[PDB]
């Protein structure tokens, strides 16, 4: 990486060098004598977007290869019997045929393979053939000693076995996020050129752009510049079309200057960053203190994250919230994820999945669960655990498949010294017990309802929306009578009774008050 | 002209100012400007929508506007021929003036246009896809070019191949969507201005009376129903049809009259979509009598309800349940309700149309429906006969998950952004409802109550209107004085059924038939 | 090795007398079948209240045997397989066992596999 310029993998590749360019550098003198062979392929797996494509380009050319091929996931695959083999085939017979004029002098043809996953045959839940033809064009009866395969992948536990054996594809690395070092670096490679015209503006401070991002990956600065840049040329036009007074402006008004931190929280929407759409759909009224329980449920929230965050022993930790009906148990439950500052945070609910079948839903949570596991700090957050399961009071009837994936999924712990935290919402605790799912959780939370009249109308007062004389009428109305109100159904029938003449407002109120139940 | 109407088109405005900001912005500026830095210079255009819906016209008014030379048009797959090499040898000879131009004059090279008709029929076995490498390779292969421009049209856009998709090759994609009601008030006007110049059309015709009539029509559509009418006028002279052909030529007066176009819509086009009547007249038969109070509160409810749903803040989601014994008219009184509401977008789910479709695709219907729900700004849908939704019978019980877990979780689902929403559904088995733990998701209910009292019966009857007073008198003789429990459908039924005896025996049968009937809970 | 790293965690912590009764009766177990003639085949069941640490145990035992052939079959390698792959691995897994010397082969938290809930009861047959 001394001579790519290029910076994020220095390690890596220096330990890649080490594990197999050490025989490419050395006297040839030693290396003949040395009677061994070379590799026949290498693989990379990681993160999307991270660049791997870059460091095959560079490996390649640092060598001086001859000119290299890439090869698409779904680019072989086909329903016909025999139109899979051909392209396979067709890859190998180049390097087939240029073997017999050198022999000897063949310089190694490089080449990336993508996607590998496509026509690998791990499917136990593509055909059973493809890898049988490609195992044998990289090795048969006959061996080709002018071959090399590079390789990529996202799901490196899909891969076959026979596909890594000692004769080929014996090596592995993979690539990690990284870190804010790795951050400058990149803005600084996808910025300079505009910085060589004076574009850019000395306000942009750089530090500040790499503090600001803290999971962004290679291609999201990348975006965020390019976004930056037309809102540059957007407000440009704007300045154009506004008044003209010098001409020359727009040649000014091209600078970026600090749009890019408005391009950040506007232009980047990262996949392994928080997201603000989810907790504007849950959280959408925002939270009213109305007692002393949410701020218990708040303290308790706070000291298992610290628990998790300070913990050697324990790296897994699971709580599991349960109330009544209506009783806003999800808003709780988001908030206390949103207020723990991890990078990684997803909500796993189950109005995505209208009409999956249970297949579906265990594929979706087990990728999920696998991109948590991939980030040094996470945060889960599944919604319903009555849902997922399709609980129905008659039979009772419901779905195994999930039960088991849920119960699996939550003891695993993470690779090497990664955490994990898991939430969960439930309003049925007592059947979850009787299915033996009450154990597997570490602790438990209770959300209960508004239950006294004082209660009910201080909560009442915060959200306002009635007068002194009227709130006082109520005040006198409730009395000593009981109290059972949920605080959606409270909002509820407030917005419903609002809604007629100013003449009966109290006493359509305290009419659907009081036709509501008053006990457990 | 910026106008956008100059031209012999209408109806997409919005469309033409952002074409206009994205692809010509950069020429306009002089060379200085883009020398500063440069620009990607923009050499793809892709157009599609529904079928016919003046995609044609676009491009070809494009190409008339911008001051270049005649753009080329190729009509569908005429590239292709019998030998080896023809095709590819055709597709390059397009490029030669590009070619030459950007090799002479350089960077001040006029622009060149291209017109593809049916790219979808050439770009999607080895003639076919070595002529998509060809066009790939000479769109962006070693050499760059800047002054060519390439506009294909198609009404299929998910055949567009994925690597004709990529960025460079076809940049800018427009979707030509339906016309508003000012495009058809436009349309109208320049569709019969030749008329009005020579003022042959009769006063009785309102176009803003078609306008408003018209509902979810392409423009080709209303030129064949202007046609039709044109030919429904003609047929008034013309006298002999099955004989030796004869004109009246002397009556000459042609007019167009409105009887002519009503006469002609009626029997001559019909929209393919948007058709939401032959519904509003089908559940919602015999009209709507006030055979009592619980009418009007149920009305009265309804419409308070609707205007709760209106003009909200904190609540984007309304939903109600109808219940009641059955025979009680309850898919009528939602279908009033939902017509009352007078929304932009309104449809009735009903089982009525899947006949014999398993849970998978009843699931997908539902889905699919509450999708078009969710995508207009504010939509009121109702679903009716719930326990026929889900194939529920009391032996064992048998019913289906899928279906009311897919019914459950779509009562809570907030619509995109500020927009709003209302539901309404009707059953007549609540208590299996509500053990099955729904009840809790609908927000209220009402009742629809049956007739009971002798006095509303004798209101139900004479607003009905049959029988007599001699016949009416004798009736309340021995009704009047007791309790009834039927429900309207059935009473209809039965009095249809009692009309068909002899003038002397009607009452007699009609008495005896409710005597059969008679209940109560 | 990474097997017995990943299955014990904090070690072994002499705390009673069990713990040694049970690993006598492990190493008698490993004796008998090293030495016998007339039982090639031997097996053994663990179990007790939950949270008591018997996979630990039987991985201790496992390492402490110094076979040649070591493998555990656990769950959480087979996350939504259904009925017939869960067989095909397993029987993969045991059919490898078969081509060497000696063996010996650990199936851990047996109630997972076979699908059980107390609810019906359900499980696969
Ligand atoms: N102090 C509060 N605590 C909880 N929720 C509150 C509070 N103040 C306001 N809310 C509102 O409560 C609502 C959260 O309830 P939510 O819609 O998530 O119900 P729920 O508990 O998931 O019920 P169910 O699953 O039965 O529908 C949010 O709209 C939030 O605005
Ligand atoms: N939205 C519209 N506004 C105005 N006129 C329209 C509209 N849609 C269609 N038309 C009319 O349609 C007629 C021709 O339509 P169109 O351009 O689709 O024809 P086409 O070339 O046969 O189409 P296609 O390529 O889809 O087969 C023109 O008279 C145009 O006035
Ligand atoms: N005020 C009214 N309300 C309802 N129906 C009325 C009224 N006046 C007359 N009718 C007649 O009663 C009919 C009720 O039939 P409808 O099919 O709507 O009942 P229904 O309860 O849906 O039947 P089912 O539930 O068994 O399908 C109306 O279609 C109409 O013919
Ligand atoms: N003497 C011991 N015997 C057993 N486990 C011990 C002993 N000393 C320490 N441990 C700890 O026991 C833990 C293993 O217990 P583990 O939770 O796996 O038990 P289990 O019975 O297999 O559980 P499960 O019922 O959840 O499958 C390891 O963390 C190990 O540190
Ligand atoms: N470590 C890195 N340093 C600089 N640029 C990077 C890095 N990783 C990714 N990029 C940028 O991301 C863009 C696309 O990356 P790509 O090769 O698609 O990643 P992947 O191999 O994961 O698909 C490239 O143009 C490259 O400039």
């Amino acid at each position: 990486f001394e001579k790519m310029g290029i910076g994020g993998l220095d390690k890596e590749f220096s330990d890649i060098f080490r594990r197999a360019f050490a025989s490419r550098v050395f006297p040839p003198e030693i290396v003949e004598q040395m009677g061994c062979k070379h590799v026949k392929g290498i693989l990379l797996y990681g993160p999307p977007g991270c660049g791997k494509t870059l460091l095959a380009r560079q490996i390649g050319k640092m060598l001086n290869a001859r000119e290299p091929k890439v090869v698409n996931g779904p680019e072989i695959l086909n329903k016909y019997v025999g139109e899979s083999e051909a392209n396979i085939r067709k890859l190998f017979a180049d390097a087939e045929e240029e073997q017999r004029r050198l022999g000897a002098n063949s310089g190694l043809h490089i080449i990336i393979f993508d996607e590998i996953d496509a026509i690998c045959k791990q499917r136990g839940s593509v055909h059973d053939t493809v890898v049988n033809q490609l195992l044998s064009k990289i090795d048969g009866v006959e061996q080709l000693n002018n071959i090399l395969v590079i390789g990529m992948t996202n799901r490196p536990d899909l891969i076959d076995e026979a596909l890594l054996r000692p004769g080929r594809l014996e090596v592995k690395m993979e690539i990690g996020l990284p870190d804010e070092k790795g951050r400058l670096q990149i803005l600084h490679i996808h910025t300079a050129r505009m910085r060589g015209h004076q574009l850019l503006s000395a306000d942009v401070d750089i530090k500040e752009l790499a503090v600001e991002t803290k999971n962004f990956s290679g291609a999201e600065l990348e975006g965020l510049v390019r976004a930056a840049q037309s809102t540059a040329m957007n407000r440009h036009i704007k300045a154009s079309t506004k008044v003209e007074v010098d001409m020359e402006k727009a040649e000014s008004l091209q600078v970026t200057r600090g749009d890019f931190l408005a391009s950040l929280e506007n232009d980047i929407k990262p996949a392994f960053g928080t997201n603000q759409e989810d907790y504007a759909s849950y959280i959408m009224n925002g939270i009213i203190k109305w007692g002393d329980p949410v701020t218990r449920v708040l303290d308790d929230g706070e000291l298992l994250v610290q628990q998790t965050k300070n913990s050697d022993r324990t790296p897994l930790v699971s709580v599991l919230l349960e109330g009544p009906p209506h009783s806003g148990k999800t808003a709780l439950a988001a908030k206390i994820a949103e207020e723990s500052n991890f990078p990684f945070i997803k909500i796993c609910s189950p109005d995505k999945m209208i009409g999956f079948s249970e297949t579906a839903k265990c594929q979706a949570m087990k990728k999920i669960f696998d991109d948590a596991y991939k980030s040094q700090l996470s945060c889960v957050v599944v919604d319903d655990i009555e849902r997922l399961l399709d609980y129905v009071p008659i039979g009772p009837r419901f779905s195994n498949l999930v039960l088991q994936a849920l119960l699996v999924l939550l003891k695993k712990a993470p690779p090497q010294g990664r955490k994990l935290l898991i939430i969960g919402t439930t309003s049925r605790k007592d059947v979850l017990q009787e299915m033996e799912m009450l154990n597997a959780f570490s602790t438990t939370i209770h959300v209960p309802n508004i239950a006294t009249g004082e209660q009910l109308l201080e909560a009442l007062e915060l959200l306002g929306n009635f007068k002194d004389k009227e709130r006082t009428t109520i005040a006198q109305q409730v009395k000593g009578k009981k109290v059972w109100i949920g605080i959606k159904k409270l909002l509820m029938l407030i917005e419903m009774s609002l809604q007629m003449d100013p003449e009966y407002r109290v006493r359509k109120f305290l009419a659907l008050l009081r036709e509501e139940g008053a006990s457990p």
